[PDB]
């Protein structure tokens, strides 16, 4: 399976995966391979926020899926 996640500087990132993977293996390989940590930012799908414990194809990502990113947010 190959996925994406759409930054908000208008950069496609490409990931290559198992349709079974763990979102924590997927959480892994993207700093691994390009170096985005959780520290600064936060990866959207369909309006959804996506966390540990699940899969890809529970969260229904599909094959070629693209991923909003956001930030992580500002204060104190």
């Amino acid at each position: 399976m190959q996925i994406f996640v759409k930054t908000l500087t208008g950069k496609t990132i490409t990931l290559e995966v198992e349709p079974s993977d763990t979102i924590e293996n997927v959480k892994a390989k993207i700093q691994d391979k390009e170096g985005i940590p959780p520290d600064q930012n936060r990866l959207i799908f369909a309006g959804k926020q996506l966390e540990d414990g699940r899969t890809l194809s529970d969260y229904n990502i599909q094959k070629e899926s693209t991923l909003h990113l956001v930030l992580r947010l500002r204060g104190g």
